[PDB]
């Protein structure tokens, strides 16, 4: 599979040893097929549900829960039947929870979509070849196409492989290579070789790329490469080779579990030690077996107590909402987890024209040579109005409107803009707007024509659907467009050969109209036109021409300049080979300068401002365009990337410059650069690598398969709403409106979503900290179970869930975009915050245990050993006549449990309020700042009473409380929390960080 673009048509045929008129022989096919394999991309890897669930159960916590569920399930079968009945609820609930998550991962992933899978939508099922075993073309499955056999394609055919073109049967071959780039503008292909072996696809003018479509023509080619070796094929490899890290929250979360696990086992260790006496005092007795059940059933309590079971749901319900939210702001986010990382974007690389600008061109300045005499030179600058492609505006000289016709040089400038253009205008009725037909910079040139109808032809007496191509059409009737030498990046220009209409303008007859980048065309001009006369180009006139060119493109105008010229006596037709592009530059020489035109691709209104917020936000911004660097810089200044007088030398690079650099300085340039002029194929992927070495969260934009690898490697690939489907599938976010401003807005909701997200996480996680202390003490003391897994569970999923997801709606700080982007390594809980929940938790742990124990001691509804003998409640039915003297089952009393729980519940609806703000007291940040937070608390409270007052729930979750004494007890136990926190919160004034 050679690199055919540089080799001749004969070279490639010889290489594979194939006959153009015969094709590969059955042997050749067999051989080639074995060596290069089948012409397709490797199959997809969508591992089964079994492999899914297995992963849905690969989390260290989900495991710990599974184990716990088992122990509970095992215990749920160990005691006499009837009275126990509910002891199948504990294991059943846990499992549901787990199972439910497993049910999520399955439906979750199953509806996803690999960007690689999308590529296969580009593989045509069939192709057409010429093989030795027949004379007429064979229509075989693309899959079986091989390097070396002759392929034939025509209009509408999807190119089956990377084909070197041998001969074009039609009069012209045009191809839509958009799926690579996105530009729908078909491209003309040729047959002669392309010298440079390191040429970028865009210049492989004799090549057909697997995946592209044939816009016009029919051609014959020899397959150069196939499968994974094809251009789109190389890309698939890059995209598969690329690995993407976990969201920093997912990182921090996994870490939490990695530690949550060690502590748990550590506790077990400690507990075992606190009750190590059972080795030197327990005389072999019967009850010495009902003790293991204690440790086991307390282990499951320890487990559901340590895990934030509801957290997963709170987070996704939060992100999903934030998602639908960002959507209204035109930011389509794919993959919820991205919302976070988006909030942390350090750098944003944005393509210019589509998103930073509008891609709505319009000529603002023209200029023709007015006078050349000696060193004395005089131009004829003009100005034009009208931003739309709408034929509405006027040409002015010194702000004074003018009749274009009164100028000769202009009538020409006009003819050229009209003839050497493959675009047109069109007026639609649906939305009564004038729409661009061809390419933006051309469709503009036509607009320039209408607005300056040189001949003064009557148009106002015409409808809109004709007013569009009125003056343009007239010019097309004074000259005949024989053929056109298309544009190519070598000569950076284009011409059209023309002959007049007999006896109407046959003065000189055949003319050649060329437009293109100034530098090239001007050098190729030996004469300048001054009206109807011509004069030899001279040093001064040239200098003047250029100077105004640099002003217009370098100055504040930031305009794209097209030099315009004609070849007065073009070569004779018979002397031109119109099918091999290299000779075009030669055919476009000895030209006569007839004037340049400047156009503008206006920055988007909101851009100027958005660029600013990023500055406030400490988010660097990098422009990636196709403009010559000079103009690149100018534009960067016009929008604020750079300061009108800021030094940029070291901050702007052209793709070529960047290449001449060694990996070293190449990385430097990246941490400092803000502008990249003419970026070649791989630059986006490299720049993203460097920005990553400096640990920067970067955002790239792009829309073709060409950019998929970069969009995949970037932390947040950003696709255009109007871009390709492969780009979209490669990106985490899609800009419905293609607007840069949408990116920034998004970054913002990001930062907001996370801030709230950060608190409800802290809220839940801390509770779990305290729940555990309860379970620890309950065991360390030997005291009867203060809280049960089932209760805990309900709490962590429901009672605490609702206020958690309500905190999700906390109002946004006001300086969110004035603070630098959050460091990914920034932990959720540390230092003094660790200390606080360190305390709060400890508090709820004592408050919860004490409360339940209280009902046992000092309570007027079932008193107990105020001497702390309850500690041996295990020993009751044994030595009943010991110190008991009462019912040996009060230890299984429901009230004492509904006590410690109602005290937790409240302590949580309380701690939930302490979480509205990390450091601001409630007298500063009152609870009514989040009506939802209050509304939810009510919903949890009534829900709490639902498990007490109902009748079936009571059996599983105990019997109710007395409201005046039992409940008030609860309050004087919980309510104090708010104080404890406000106290530790106030400690923020004794420190220096606010
Ligand atoms: C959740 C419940 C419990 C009981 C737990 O063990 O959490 C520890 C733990 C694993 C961490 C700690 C917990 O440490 C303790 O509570 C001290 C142990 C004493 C209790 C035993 C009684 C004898 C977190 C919870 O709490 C405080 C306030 O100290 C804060 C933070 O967690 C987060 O930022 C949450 C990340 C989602 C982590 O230090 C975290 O370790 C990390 O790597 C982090 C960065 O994750
Ligand atoms: N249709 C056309 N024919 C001839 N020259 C053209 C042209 N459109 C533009 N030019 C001139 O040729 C030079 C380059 O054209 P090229 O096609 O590489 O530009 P481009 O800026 O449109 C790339 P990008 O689409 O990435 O912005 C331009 O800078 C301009 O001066
Ligand atoms: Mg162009
Ligand atoms: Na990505």
């Amino acid at each position: 599979m050679e690199a055919a673009h540089s080799k001749s048509t004969e070279e490639c045929l010889a290489y594979f040893g194939v006959s153009e008129t015969t094709g590969l022989t059955p042997d050749q096919v067999k051989r080639h097929l074995e060596k290069y394999g089948h012409n397709e991309l490797p199959a997809e890897e969508g591992k089964s549900l079994w492999e899914l669930v297995i992963e849905q159960f690969e989390d260290l916590l989900v495991r710990i829960l599974l184990l716990a569920a088992c122990i509970s399930f095992v215990l749920a079968w160990f005691e006499e039947g009837e009275e126990t009945i509910t002891a199948f609820v504990e294991p059943f609930v846990i499992l549901l929870i787990l199972i439910a998550n497993a049910i999520v991962g399955v439906w979750q992933e199953r509806n996803a979509e690999n960007a690689i899978e999308a590529l296969k939508e580009y593989e045509p099922e069939m192709g057409k070849v010429y093989r030795a075993d027949r004379k007429s073309v064979q229509r075989i499955k693309a899959r079986d196409i091989v390097p070396g056999d002759i392929v034939e394609v025509a209009v509408g055919d999807k190119v089956p492989a990377d084909i070197r073109i041998l001969s074009i049967k039609s009069t012209t071959l045009r191809v839509d290579q958009s799926i690579l780039t996105g530009e729908s503008v078909s491209v003309i292909k040729h047959t002669e070789p392309v010298p440079d072996p390191r040429a970028v696809n865009q210049d492989k003018k004799n090549m057909l790329f697997s995946g592209t479509n044939i816009a016009a023509g029919k051609a014959l080619g020899i397959v150069a490469t196939t499968g994974v070796s094809t251009e789109i094929g190389k890309i698939r490899d890059q995209m598969a080779a690329t690995e993407q890290d976990k969201t920093p929250l997912q990182q921090k979360l996994d870490e939490f579990g990695e530690q949550l696990s060690k502590v748990i086992s550590l506790i077990c260790v400690a507990v075992w030690l606190i009750n190590i006496g059972h080795f030197n005092d327990p005389v072999h007795g019967g009850s010495w077996i009902r003790g293991a059940i204690y440790y086991f059933k307390i282990a499951v309590a320890l487990a559901v107590a340590a895990i934030p079971e509801g957290l997963p749901a709170v987070i996704t319900t939060c992100l999903a909402l934030g998602t639908r939210r960002m959507a209204k702001k035109n930011a389509i986010v794919r993959s919820l987890p991205s919302v976070e990382t988006l909030g942390c974007t350090s750098v944003i690389c944005s393509d210019k024209t589509g998103t930073l600008t509008t891609n709505q061109m319009s000529v603002c300045k023209m200029f023709i040579i007015d006078k050349v005499d000696g060193d004395f030179c005089s131009l004829n600058e003009f100005s034009i109005t009208g931003s739309t492609y709408a034929p509405e505006g006027e040409v002015l000289k010194n702000d004074k409107p003018i009749r274009s016709g009164q100028f000769d040089g202009l009538v020409e400038l006009a003819t050229i803009c009209a003839l050497c253009n493959d675009s047109s205008l069109d007026f639609n009725e649906t939305k009564g707007v004038y729409e661009k037909v061809g390419e933006a910079t051309e469709t503009a040139l036509t607009t320039l024509v209408e607005k300056m109808n040189v001949f003064n032809t009557e148009v106002r007496n015409l409808s809109k659907v004709e007013r569009a191509n009125a003056c343009n059409s007239v010019i097309r009737q004074l000259m005949k467009k024989e053929f056109t030498l298309e544009f190519s990046r070598d000569r950076k220009s284009m011409s059209v050969y023309c002959s007049p209409a007999k006896s109407s303008r046959a003065a000189v007859g055949n003319k050649m109209f060329v437009k293109g980048a100034p530098e090239g065309v001007i050098d190729r001009c030996n004469y300048v036109r001054v009206g109807t006369t011509r004069v030899p180009m001279t040093g001064p006139v040239k200098e003047k021409i250029l100077s105004v060119i640099k002003e217009w493109g370098t100055g504040r105008d930031t305009l794209r300049c097209l030099a315009l010229a004609t070849r007065d006596t073009p070569p004779k037709r018979e002397e031109m080979v119109l099918d091999d592009s290299s000779r075009f530059m030669e055919y476009e020489t000895d030209l006569t300068f007839v004037g340049v035109v400047g156009m503008l691709d206006p920055p988007r209104k909101e851009v100027m401002g958005s660029i600013q917020l990023c500055r406030d936000a400490g988010i660097r911004v990098i422009m990636i365009t196709g403009d010559n660097k000079g103009t690149a810089i100018a534009i960067c200044r016009r929008i604020g990337i750079f300061g009108e007088n800021e030094e940029v030398a070291d901050r702007a690079y052209t793709g070529r410059e960047f290449d001449d650099l060694p990996l070293a300085e190449q990385r430097e340039a990246c941490r400092r650069a803000c502008c990249f002029a003419r970026v070649e194929p791989s630059h986006k992927s490299k720049i993203v690598e460097y920005l990553q070495s400096y640990d920067e969260i970067t955002a790239m934009t792009g829309d073709g398969v060409n950019d998929a690898p970069a969009l995949k490697k970037a932390e947040i690939g950003i696709a255009m709403g109007s871009g390709t489907a492969v780009a979209k599938t490669a990106s985490e976010m899609v800009l419905a409106d293609d607007n840069f401003s949408t990116i920034v807005a998004a970054v913002e909701e990001g930062r907001a979503i996370y801030n709230n997200m950060k608190q409800f996480i802290r809220y839940l996680i801390s509770s779990n900290v305290g729940e555990v202390v309860c379970i620890f003490l309950t065991a360390a003391l030997g005291l009867p179970e203060a809280l049960i897994p089932v209760q805990l569970l309900w709490v962590n999923l429901v009672t605490d869930g609702l206020p958690a997801t309500a905190l999700g709606f906390n109002p946004p700080d006001l300086d969110i975009m004035d603070r630098p982007p959050r460091s990914p390594k920034e932990p959720l809980i540390s230092g003094w915050l660790f200390f606080r929940y360190m305390a709060i938790g400890g508090y709820v742990g004592a408050a919860t245990v004490g409360a339940a124990a209280w009902w046992f001691m000092y309570a007027e509804d079932g008193p107990g050993v105020t001497y702390h003998q309850l500690t041996h409640f295990m020993q009751c039915t044994e030595d009943h006549p010991h110190f008991e003297g009462l019912d040996c089952e009060i230890f299984e009393a429901p009230e004492p449990m509904t006590m410690a729980l109602s005290v937790l519940v409240t302590i949580e609806m309380c701690n939930a309020l302490n979480s509205l703000s990390e450091n601001q007291s409630l007298m500063r940040m009152p609870p009514w700042v989040n009506i939802w937070l209050l509304g939810s608390i009510c919903l949890s409270m009534s829900l709490h009473f639902l498990i007490l007052y109902v009748d079936p729930l009571p059996m599983i979750f105990k019997l109710k409380a007395l409201d005046l004494t039992q409940w008030l007890m609860v309050l004087k136990i919980s309510l104090p929390v708010i104080g404890l926190d406000e106290i530790l919160k106030f400690i923020a004034r004794n420190y220096l960080e606010g």
